């Protein structure tokens, strides 16, 4: 079997002629020659099956993406292993072959006001319909949007999504942990378990920005750290967004800290499109009960051009609603199992 810059991708006789692309810390992505589609692909080698968190990921990563069917999010065209529990140590997931994506877009290209609309656009449609199943990503961020040569936009990595829950939001102070830090929304560190669709929206306003000046917009230098920035450009929140704010050791931590003002969108980005402010303002909004929802965002001024929901479609069937690591795999075996 064919071994890649590290171990053995046993992809079969219908995959060949690899070529690295990526790694990870278990799994390493390769490229790959599809004989039978005639195209070459990408195949992500995954190896969870020692620890139980590995295994909740990789589950939740297939589960979701062979339920999804969406252009805006990556889908899983094979998935190869082992025919057996006894011998499956690895599964690799064959998905479509992107050039890039967002995260290795940014650290060298500029984007066009074109771009970023049309990226925005995309990101928005795809996110319409993850929350139309009333599933929740939780770790939206440029290295998570995957491009091909035409730009076309799809969301990738749910390991870490759920199911919305937000009868049970609340939490107390500095407890959370959601998303990756730059793109974590004020109230995971306040009082917020991540369980709400204003998890993403808020996400989305930091790659937003992100897009617009090539820098993350919040580039906390550690999880305490991250809410010093957030508040640093959206200046002290209102009275009505701290009454919002039961939980008093949250409440108080703001109300100890000194007066700070707004920094204006249109200093920060002087050659921002001013609808795309606009919009940024409303997604990057402190009170989660206030900040934009995505089909909102969707019919803003500012993606006029692409706007239309007859076109932007949501879910079939949403999702409605502690297991050893052994059960996880027999799990993961058997979702699986229509690739066989
Ligand atoms: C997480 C993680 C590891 N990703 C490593 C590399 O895989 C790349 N990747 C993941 N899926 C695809 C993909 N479907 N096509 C091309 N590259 C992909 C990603 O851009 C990154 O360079």
């Amino acid at each position: 079997p064919e071994m890649v810059r590290g171990q053995v991708f046993d992809v079969g006789p219908r995959y060949t002629n690899l070529s690295y692309i990526g790694e990870g810390a278990y799994g390493m992505v390769c490229s790959a020659y599809d004989n039978l589609n005639k195209v070459r692909v990408a195949i992500k080698k995954i190896s969870p099956f020692e620890h139980q968190t590995y295994c909740q990921r990789t589950l939740r990563e297939i589960k979701i993406l062979l339920r999804f069917r969406h252009e805006n999010i990556i889908g899983i065209n094979d998935i190869i292993r082992a025919p057996t529990i006894e011998q499956m140590k690895d599964v690799y997931i064959v998905q479509d072959l992107m050039e890039t994506d967002l995260y290795k877009l940014l650290k060298t290209q500029h984007l066009s006001n074109d771009h970023i609309c049309y990226f925005l656009y995309q990101i928005l449609r795809g996110l319409k319909y993850i929350h139309s199943a009333n599933v929740l990503h939780r770790d939206l961020k440029p290295s998570n949007l995957l491009l091909n040569t035409t730009c076309d936009l799809k969301i990738c990595d749910f390991g870490l999504a759920r199911v919305a829950d937000p009868d049970h939001d609340h939490t107390g102070f500095l407890t959370e942990y959601v998303a990756t830090r730059w793109y974590r929304a004020p109230e995971i560190m306040l009082n917020s378990k991540g369980y709400t669709k204003s998890i993403d929206i808020w996400s989305v306003g930091c790659i937003l920005a992100e897009m617009l000046s090539n820098r993350p917009i919040f580039p906390g230098k550690h999880y305490l750290d991250q809410l010093n920035h957030i508040l640093g450009i959206l200046g002290s929140p209102s009275q009505e967004d701290l009454n919002c704010i039961i939980n008093l050791k949250a409440r108080n931590y703001l109300l100890s800290l000194p007066h700070k003002n707004k920094v204006p969108w249109n200093r920060l980005f002087p050659n921002a499109d001013s609808k795309a402010l606009d919009l940024l303002d409303k997604m990057l909004t402190f009170n989660p009960h206030k900040r934009i929802e995505v089909e909102q965002a969707l019919a803003h001024p500012y993606l006029e051009q692409y706007y239309d929901p007859s076109d932007e479609p949501i879910a079939e069937a949403p999702f409605k609603f502690d297991l050893p690591k052994e059960k996880l795999k027999e799990l993961i075996f058997e979702e699986t199992a229509r690739f066989q």
